């Protein structure tokens, strides 16, 4: 099931404006974006506020924590800039920043790069000096994905923009997976064999279609950290519905869906795979009060 564990809310705001949320390095800590901009860290469990930074004039969407604790990449929606690197060691400082980027993720295997994505474009960055390396664009090959994110897949070597592939090293477009709905762009399967554009799941190594899956129609996708289980939720203000669906990762097969009731923000698993943070509205409701509730997987 999804049993609900323990709920929390914005400290001594009168509107609680959580936006989205991560796992710090920290087991029982979490690090949750705030609609004026501000990074909380809350204890989970007891949903007491450890500490707060400020990042942005505006919401912040989306965050990434790196792995090894160092870093943060941070969205917002009409800062500028857009998109930012921070460093947590010692002081919390910006690294650098992505002017028009709207989305931002790490490279997987060596988090040595930054992604950026602004609308059909992607942006790699280099972590050390904040440089621009590549811009990736073919007008030939472009599906002009409306809700596009760009991605690298495990092994750094390859990314997925607006539905391309590319080879990192030589910079190329490899190849184009056909378009078969106007939103949603892809990610990788993090056993490296399988694209998942929308419902559309592709072999990588024959560009095949491998299968089909309905119930992934308009969601973003993330997985646990093991790679057992993908959890998708329908995009629709809050950007997702109020369910989100879980599917086994190895044969597709569906698992359950969860209405919440509530319009969501955002979901993250903790690098464990025990707890499942929802960020949730308290249907299409104009108030934003939103909470963090801790679910067991
Ligand atoms: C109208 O909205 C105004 C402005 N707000 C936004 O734009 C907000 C954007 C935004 N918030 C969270 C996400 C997101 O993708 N979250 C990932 C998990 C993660 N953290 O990676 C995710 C995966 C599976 C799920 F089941 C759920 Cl519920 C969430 C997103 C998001 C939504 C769409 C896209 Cl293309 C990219 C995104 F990062």
């Amino acid at each position: 099931a999804f049993r609900p564990i323990s709920v929390f809310r914005e400290a001594n705001e009168d509107e609680s404006g959580f936006t989205c949320c991560a796992f710090s390095a920290r087991e029982r800590f979490l690090m949750l974006g705030t609609c004026t901009g501000q990074l909380k860290l809350y204890n989970v469990f007891s949903g007491q506020e450890e500490a707060s930074y400020n990042c942005h004039n505006s919401a912040i969407t989306h965050l990434e924590p790196s792995r090894d604790g160092s870093l943060l990449l941070t969205s917002a929606t009409w800062s500028q800039p857009l998109s930012a690197l921070w460093g947590m060691k010692s002081v919390f400082d910006m690294k650098h920043s992505f002017t028009e980027d709207h989305y931002v993720e790490f490279s997987k295997h060596s988090q040595d790069r930054v992604i950026g994505t602004k609308g059909d474009i992607a942006h790699i960055y280099d972590i050390q000096t904040g440089n621009k390396l590549l811009t990736l664009f073919n007008p030939d090959l472009a599906n002009n994905y409306k809700r596009n994110c760009a991605t690298f897949n495990p092994t750094d070597d390859l990314v997925l923009n607006d539905g391309v592939l590319w080879d990192v090293r030589s910079a190329q477009a490899i190849h184009k997976f056909d378009k078969f709905n106007m939103n949603i762009s892809g990610v990788f399967h993090p056993n490296g064999l399988e694209v998942i554009i929308n419902t559309e799941i592709w072999d990588l190594r024959t560009f095949h279609l491998l299968h089909t899956v309905p119930a992934l129609d308009q969601c973003r996708v993330v997985f646990n950290h093991t790679g057992t289980v993908m959890y998708g939720a329908m995009l629709q203000k809050s950007p997702f519905g109020s369910s989100f669906r879980t599917f086994n990762a190895t044969d597709y097969k569906p698992i359950a869906t969860i209405d919440v009731k509530r319009n969501i923000f955002d979901l993250c698993t903790d690098t464990k795979d025990c707890y499942l943070a929802v960020i949730e509205n308290q249907m299409d409701a104009l108030n934003m009060d939103t909470v963090c509730r801790l679910y067991e997987v």
